[PDB]
């Protein structure tokens, strides 16, 4: 199964599917120990998943590039998704996301 | 519907759902005039969607950020998806992506 279509679970976790969290430019940086171990089996996965784009919105919203390099041909992307700072749930949404962003720094 | 969960189609097209294509960091750059007007109705949409990330992959592969600002809050994302050059339609995939990346610059 191609990487971008994979689904992390406890049986095939975030490290297994998507590699060690870390600081380098195309290394993923999201997930505390719990989410890394659990993937989509994490009990608050739906709270995170609400921010993930549809395929339509991924190619609609993103800045897309294509790079040909010694490692192969890559589809590059950047973008931003705006939260609803008016939502009463907003504060708890930020905390949850901040909890996973760069969490790897605090453990081996 | 939240922007990231929208699905463009001929009845609700890329521009209506995700704004004009353009050079700005908040705009998208992807799609020629056929893709913009048809969205997921686009004849080659399946061949573009194959490179769009699953919710697990979006959070597993991407460099994720949170910009909490007095004027609004955004989940940031960047990354790279390698193409499969062993795929029989690799060359067609490269030609397809080339037709849409930044196509807006030519529009009459
Ligand atoms: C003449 C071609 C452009 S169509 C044919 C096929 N490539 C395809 O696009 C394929 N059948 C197809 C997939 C999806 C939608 C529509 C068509 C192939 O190979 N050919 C090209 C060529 O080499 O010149």
């Amino acid at each position: 199964k191609p990487r971008q279509k994979r689904t992390a679970t406890k049986a095939y976790n975030v490290t297994q599917a998507f590699g060690r969290r870390g600081p380098e430019q195309t290394q993923g940086n999201f997930g505390d120990q719990e989410l890394i171990r659990q993937g989509t089996d994490y009990k608050h996965w739906p709270q995170i998943a609400q921010f993930a784009p549809s395929a339509s919105a991924f190619f609609g919203m993103s800045r897309i590039g294509m790079e040909v390099t010694p490692s192969g041909t890559w589809l590059t992307y950047t973008g931003a998704i705006k939260l609803d700072d008016k939502d009463p749930n907003f504060k708890d949404q930020v905390i949850l996301l901040n909890k996973h962003i760069d969490a790897y720094k605090t453990f081996p």
